[PDB]
């Protein structure tokens, strides 16, 4: 990346998410984005709090992003 | 992993998917699973063909798996 933690700490979660996708180049579940973003800002996802519904909204507003129909799967023994 | 390509080539896609999740330990979009599985069998995803709706079905049948509500996102410039 071309951003420090301190630059990331100045960005909208949706601009962080955008650089992740440009690096990663893979679709990602919303919750995994939250984790990768929260780890790049060295906080706990829990702490993003009020920026979460903001982020969900921005992703929907901003034309660069698609919500894909593709189904997220996992193991029952993680929940 | 503890499987060769040749052992994987004998397994139901759903047992391959299960070992992926046990390694990876992350939720994954269905289509990314198809890619990781297709690359572990050195074929093109396209070639899994009739095993695809089989796999979708097995995931739904088999109690180890959850379909999570979490939304898959991506960039419009991949589609
Ligand atoms: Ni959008
Ligand atoms: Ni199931």
């Amino acid at each position: 990346k071309q951003y420090s933690q301190e630059e990331l700490k100045e960005m909208a979660l949706v601009e962080i998410a955008h650089e992740l996708f440009e690096e990663h180049k893979k679709p990602v579940p919303f919750q995994e984005l939250l984790n990768e973003i929260a780890s790049l800002l060295g906080v706990k996802k829990e702490e993003l709090g009020d920026r979460i519904a903001q982020f969900y909204t921005d992703l929907n507003i901003d034309g660069r992003f698609l919500a894909l129909s593709d189904q997220t799967w996992g193991l029952r023994s993680w929940y």
